[PDB]
């Protein structure tokens, strides 16, 4: 996350920190007790199961938050029609299940969050929130240690294929957002990490950290994965 400010997992307590047998992958959602969901570019190298460890209620990189849970995936669902270059279908489904056998079990640093309507989301300019672990700045090498969060506004197709944007990159099923002035934004480490827009009313998982030209950087918006168009995919992978 450029910019931004720092957080703890109380304040989205359904943000997934994933793992490789051990380094961070990517971020996720819990979307259900034992469904995670992120994106498939972060797992496209190593689509073997076995090789991943979520954790729940985290908000620390290399530290054990008091309270979190770990848990082994059970199933790495990608995206069949998963293509890249811009990611296409950048969307996975993870189902976690412990050691001892179980689904995550909320509480005040676990709990899941809702997904979209169908085709429903929040006209753009609307404000919503994205979290992770991801670069503090382009040039950095490492990650933070601390979770981070910070706003961006949605940005409709119309203005994100404009010519100084990303012109035909950006398909219908991708969101843009990003910061008026460009200075906060996601980045190299955010990515299968929530977007979230309060949908009047409820908070709500709007989109997932896809990709983006550069970090903060003028007309080039996050991209992200528009839930609202995949709900029959998840549905009949859950």
């Amino acid at each position: 996350i450029i910019g931004g400010e720092f957080t703890t997992i109380e304040n989205q307590p359904w943000f997934a920190a994933i793992y490789r047998r051990v380094t961070y992958v990517c971020g996720g959602s819990l979307i259900s007790p034992c469904w995670v969901i992120s994106a498939t570019h972060c797992f496209i190298d190593y689509p073997k199961k076995e090789d991943y460890i979520v954790y729940l209620g985290r908000s620390r990189l290399n530290s054990n938050t008091q309270g979190e849970m770990k848990f082994e995936v059970e199933n790495l669902i990608l995206h069949k029609d998963y293509s890249a270059d811009a990611h296409h279908n950048d969307i996975a489904l993870l189902k976690i299940r412990s050691k001892e056998g179980r689904c995550a079990q909320p509480s005040r640093t676990i709990q899941t969050i809702a997904l979209p309507s169908m085709y429903n989301d929040p006209q753009f300019g609307t404000s919503c929130e994205i979290t992770g672990f991801g670069k503090e700045q382009s040039t950095d090498y490492l990650y933070p240690e601390q979770l981070k969060m910070t706003v961006v506004k949605l940005i409709s197709h119309r203005e994100c294929q404009q010519p100084h944007y990303y012109g035909s990159e950006v398909t219908t099923k991708m969101l843009c957002a990003a910061d008026p002035q460009w200075k906060t934004d996601s980045c190299q480490g955010d990515a299968g990490g929530p977007l979230v827009c309060s949908l009047q009313g409820r908070m709500t998982l709007t989109g997932i950290v896809s990709w983006g030209r550069g970090c903060a950087l003028k007309d080039k918006p996050g991209v992200y994965t528009r839930v609202s168009h995949f709900l029959p995919w998840i549905r009949s992978h859950t």
